């Protein structure tokens, strides 16, 4: 909560230098995803937590923002679209419909 507390105070800065420590140590995969997806916008950041800390919807900022491109229904299951039975399905029939990409999905627990 201290780290906390100084994210808060350098945030107001705007530097984030160790604000995602502040945060991944208060296990703010939260404020973590807001500040890095916020500027530093680094798939590999955000997937830190998202593959090792199970981060929750933070990664799906990341998705919802890179899914803009014909390959890019990879990037809807890449970050798992958190929790997702049918928005990333959703997502696999969007392109026309892509049973490629379904089953790319399909690479590690395609539905659930």
């Amino acid at each position: 909560k201290i780290h906390l507390q100084y994210a808060k105070a350098k945030e107001a800065d705007g530097r984030y230098k160790e604000a995602v420590v502040a945060y991944e140590n208060a296990k703010q995969w939260q404020s973590v995803i807001r500040i890095y997806l916020d500027h530093l916008n680094n798939p590999e950041k955000a997937v830190n937590i998202v593959r090792e800390t199970q981060s929750l919807d933070g990664a799906k900022m990341v998705a919802r923002f890179f899914l803009q491109l014909g390959d890019y229904g990879s990037a809807i299951q890449f970050l798992v679209m958190s929790k997702c039975n049918n928005e990333a399905f959703t997502l696999a029939q969007q392109h026309n419909k892509m049973e490629i990409y379904a089953d790319i999905i399909g690479s590690e627990d395609t539905t659930n």
